[PDB]
């Protein structure tokens, strides 16, 4: 009998542009500490923030994911029309259905364009990239939009003492398509639910829901186990997304982590043995944690500024919620 | 200077198998109608509907697709150390975070497996099959378990007599692996953003929780802009489906669409212009509209009952919440 027929695309993929799209409020450490018994210096040290930008009230997940495609979509010099699929990527879309991805293709002008949300933590922009790019390879489209947007403002606990100031909003959104050379390295993830309350919304929104007048959810982290975790593990995981990319380390130019905590990066910059000169990105300082929204903020501004370049061989490694993680060598885009 | 990579996997790949798990609860039309004005003959005419699961309290999307996994898993003979990778697809994680596939993970004996969770309404099993498959053909793991869930009871309105019979809670998974003969077919989908209100929540949770004493959040169903959408519309997706899997209509042995309304399908099963004697599912006679469960579920019964073996040649269609649609030809599994 008959075989089920296979399709396929192009085996050469890469990332063609990088745009994000940061909310205008800027909120300063001390604007967060009229609640908090903590200083501008003391979570400086301790997190490496001094500010981070929030959303209006009006904006959303979705909102923000369409700008910075909007944004993404400019900077490769493409049209809505153009694209064959989106991924949004997220952990702040407050409504369980529906999606999100359908609503931003509308917003963009392509309606109808196939396309799903996707979430895994911080770590969902990882999982959005080696989809888009196993998909567009597979035949499955030939041109993607994957973008990571948060809005986790609203989800902070004004007085818990312990993330108040992580946490921030943002969305970045990246183009994938067909590239004369392998711009994608294949996917490292994994992940550790034994661990999953590290990082989670203590009371479910039924559970809630049941009783109103009862505590209201928020967003908790554990930042010690976080840490352990983050800064002595991340570096196997790094290590193994480069020689899965047949890269050496000091071949590296660009290393972007998740902005979760720069005192986890610093120690992952002296585990993965980069080059004295390689450029880190340190967005966090300005952009808080962004969750999903974090890795591709972050490359967004080495673009811009100009010490990261189009073509320079990147070290992604996205990590956090539900102790997930994903990792790739990627060619910075535009 | 030098060459990210690239990396490849079984070229073929299928289902291996099929578990389902139904929660014990059996809610019947008459219990549903005593909170509305309507009747058990009136719904079963209109929807198809007679019986329906409702998951316990204690229960969740989570564990019932441990739950269903662990039947997946048996089924194919295979144990937890033999997965590579999870995706789980629901819409009803009542948790902005963390995400639920590395819980589901964990509790099958494997928290380090890689995973992520996939919404794309009511079509979400496809989605997630199709990166399955691309996924393993692209090298990024060899054996993965797509599993979908819903818990929709706990969203329900017992007072709204125009979907309140039609959701109900269920979860099923599948194996995909090597096969001898391509089992999985090219993957077709799409969306329509500008009818993102057919199928949704009508309050977000975070309007709400700053609100609680205000209405609380329920699951809204247009059932007839969806029925004319999902009726008139795929046929063309499942024509679209078995072209990319180089497969003739007649082909076509089972005919799986979203467990939405019987009328609906019934419609499309003649559309489609498949074998008189070409098998279709009816499990939502007793299962009822349990989302991204629906299609697996769906499999679970025919293979069960017999009227589909392990080799025919099925359609899935997938179609439903911020509608989306999700397409493929597979081979039922063993």
């Amino acid at each position: 009998m008959t075989e089920i027929a296979t399709t396929s695309g192009a085996r050469s993929v890469g990332l063609l542009s990088v745009g994000a799209y940061r909310p205008e409020r800027v909120v300063t450490n001390d604007e967060i500490c009229q609640h908090i018994d903590s200083s501008d210096e003391a979570i400086y040290t301790r997190t490496g923030i001094k500010t981070r930008r929030f959303a209006a009230d009006d904006e959303s997940a979705a909102s923000m994911a369409t700008e910075a495609c909007r944004r993404a979509l400019s900077n490769a010099g493409l049209s809505a029309a153009d694209i064959d699929g989106v991924i949004v990527t997220t952990n702040t879309h407050f409504l369980q259905t529906p999606p999100a991805a359908p609503m931003v293709a509308a917003s963009l002008g392509a309606k109808g364009i196939l396309g799903f949300d996707l979430s895994a933590g911080c770590a969902g922009f990882g999982y959005a990239l080696g989809a888009a790019a196993d998909m567009i390879r597979g035949g499955g489209a030939a041109t993607m939009l994957v973008v990571g947007t948060e809005k986790l403002s609203p989800t902070i606990d004004m007085y818990d003492a312990g993330n108040c100031f992580i946490f921030a909003d943002g969305a970045a959104a990246v183009v994938v398509g067909e590239t004369p050379f392998q711009g994608i390295g294949p996917t490292v993830a994994g992940s550790d639910g034994e661990q999953a309350d590290a990082i989670r919304q203590d009371i479910d929104w039924i559970t809630f829901a049941q009783n109103p007048s009862g505590p209201r959810p928020f967003v908790r982290l554990e930042g010690p186990a976080v840490f352990r975790w983050a800064a002595f593990k991340m570096g196997d995981v790094g290590r193994r997304a480069m020689d899965a990319a047949g890269v050496r380390p000091d071949q590296i130019d660009v290393f972007v982590p998740h902005q979760a905590n720069s005192r986890i990066n610093e120690l992952l910059v002296k585990n993965l043995q980069l080059r004295p000169d390689a450029v880190v990105a340190n967005d966090i300082e300005h952009t808080g944690n962004t969750s999903a929204a974090s890795i591709p903020l972050a490359m967004a501004e080495l673009l811009t500024t100009g010490a990261a370049k189009p073509g320079d061989l990147a070290l992604l490694i996205g990590y956090g919620a539900g102790l997930s993680y994903a990792a790739q060598v990627v060619r910075m885009p535009k």
